[PDB]
């Protein structure tokens, strides 16, 4: 094969995200060398010299375009000099599955090619994230060098000719134009080494006796037709023996089939109105890449993603891997609920409030500082590896199903009766006009800061919300040092009833009011009823307190989560 150079021109709007480069379909296949320059600035971070010596492990979620992306990535790697590429068959590799792989044989990053929930096919999103050695998210610091090169670009290198078949699973040697070392591809089975890690964290002897014994526990697991898909049928279909019937849209579409991959009730509808009939015991949904999970119990039974990190916290020794390596550390990202924290504080372990995001959990986990962790957007995950890990997480609530031989209903009551229930709900506000949200952050704010503010009690029909605390949330970094400003209004009242503003604004449409609300309770009686009803002073005092309706006109949220 040979190594040809094309002159091409630089991009200006190529500035790879916390979650890599994501752009709308189109933009890729239309706009001339645009992912061919983001592949070359991506390899061009990697210096010269170690080039040879690399593995770069590549894949994607599935969907389309992932494949002649691969192949671009293939020809860049080649005729740029790295040494090695390890594919995922068929290019299929889930999120969690490339860094499960990276960390492993010890490469220097991987490149996933996902856009994770957003949508596929031909006018649906694409994207190019790119993971480092520790198999987690490239930092800010890679990512904008990143930046800088894709900006400022000239030319690319590539080997047009090399052709790698993505079927085939083994070694695929090349040889390169006046080169003394050959360009290795190499074929790995997609659900393999990653179910051979899990087999190591898990039981799954137990869990093989609860999926195919005579209790059977009824599951119902959909992969809206996503990358989990393989390993949903390979890990719990044939080893543990569930009957292939459980395992619901777990074939590999492009398109995901027409529809949206994000895990929760209203996307994911088809399995909830499956679940409410009353056979199943147990139902699960993940999204596009699976590093995220949506957990349900008998007849629909919603766990909410804050109580669900909560529960696998009061019942983490259940799992072999937690037993063997120890819990040193809990976490949880700050517009997601208290119930972590009600485990959390019963333990001398501790406790870290973040960002959403993460990095933030990343630079804890390889600072030694914590083992599980989540977020209220569906995200569950552990030290195991360096992104989140949909799959792991209905796992480890398998195995409490199997040790507890309580149904997943139960799990919950006795939880909220030990602990106390953080009733918890989100009102996604969506894109409003830029001048109203601005004012009432700062109106807000300057009421929050106050003299007077704190100590003082609001109320109606029920609970004394008497404000222990507020502020406009921010972080340090205990690892790389950085400081994330200005993260979130924050409504503190002493029993621990909590309202969170987030404000996800663009100079581009227009800007999101994200309403997330923690209302904590213990009574025995008031604990088992609906969350709406227990949250409905808390939420009218909210839009009472920051005058929500008085400078936006917005009555009801868009999603409710």
């Amino acid at each position: 094969v040979k190594i040809v150079t094309v002159k091409t021109k630089a991009y200006p709007d190529q500035k790879p995200g916390t979650s890599g480069l994501r752009k709308r379909v189109k933009v890729f296949q239309s706009s001339t060398n645009y992912a061919e320059n983001f592949i070359q600035s991506i390899i061009s971070t990697v210096e010269p010299a170690q080039r040879q010596e690399a593995t770069l492990v590549v894949g994607g979620d599935g969907r389309f375009y992932m494949k002649e992306a691969i192949q671009l990535i293939v020809r860049i790697a080649a005729a740029n000099g790295i040494g090695r590429l390890v594919i995922g068959q068929n290019g299929i590799l889930s999120t969690p599955a490339v860094s499960c792989i990276i960390r492993k044989i010890k490469a220097i990053g991987g490149i996933i090619l996902t856009a994770s929930h957003n949508p596929g096919g031909p006018n649906g999103d694409f994207g190019i994230k790119f993971n480092i050695s520790n198999g987690g998210p490239a930092p800010e610091a890679i990512t904008d060098k990143i930046f800088q090169i894709s900006k400022t670009i000239e030319e690319y290198a590539i080997c047009p000719d090399l052709k790698v078949d993505l079927g085939v699973l083994g070694k695929q040697q090349f040889d390169l134009e006046n080169k003394f070392k050959p360009f290795t591809v190499e074929i790995v089975d997609s659900v393999e080494a990653y179910a051979t890690m899990l087999r190591n964290i898990f039981d799954f002897n137990a869990l093989k006796e609860l999926l195919s014994g005579p209790n059977r526990l009824k599951i119902r697991i959909d992969a809206m037709h996503g990358v989990v898909g393989p390993y949903v049928k390979k890990i719990l279909c044939e080893e543990l023996g569930a009957p292939a019937n459980s395992a619901v849209n777990c074939v590999p579409l492009e398109d995901f089939g027409g529809h949206h991959p994000d895990p929760n009730l209203t996307y994911a509808a088809d399995l909830v109105e499956t679940m409410k009939s009353g056979e199943h015991d147990f139902g699960a949904a993940f999204d596009g890449d699976g590093d995220r999970n949506m957990i349900l119990g008998k007849h629909g039974f919603f766990v909410n993603p804050s109580d669900s990190v909560a529960v696998i916290a009061a019942n983490i020794f259940s799992i072999p891997y937690f037993q063997q390596t120890g819990v040193r550390g809990f976490a949880r990202s700050m517009p997601t609920s208290g119930a972590l924290d009600r485990v959390a504080n019963a333990t001398k372990i501790a406790l870290y409030e973040t960002p959403t995001g993460w990095k933030f959990f990343g630079n804890l986990m390889d600072a030694s500082k914590l083992s599980l962790c989540g977020e209220e957007s569906f995200g569950t995950g552990s030290d195991h590896i360096r992104e989140k890990d949909g799959l792991w997480a209905v796992l480890a609530w398998l195995s409490i199903l199997a040790t507890r031989k309580q149904s997943v209903e139960d799990i919950l009551k006795d939880h909220w009766h030990k602990f106390g229930r953080n009733f918890f709900t989100r009102y996604d506000y969506e894109e409003v006009e830029a001048e109203g949200a601005t004012k009432m952050m700062k109106d807000l704010e300057a009421l929050m800061f106050d003299r007077s503010f704190v100590g003082k009690q609001f109320s109606a029909n029920d609970k004394v919300y008497t404000v222990e605390k507020a502020d406009n949330f921010e972080y340090h970094d205990p690892v790389d040092g950085s400081v994330s400003k200005n993260q979130g209004l924050r409504l503190i009242f002493a029993d621990g009833s909590r309202i969170i503003f987030r404000l996800s604004g663009t100079g581009s449409a227009g800007a999101t009011i994200r309403l997330y609300i923690d209302s904590y309770e213990k009574d025995n009686a008031k604990i088992n009823q609906d969350p709406q009803v227990m949250l409905a002073p808390l939420i009218s005092i909210a839009l009472k307190v920051s005058q929500l309706q008085e400078r936006t006109g917005r009555t009801a949220p868009t999603v409710i989560t």
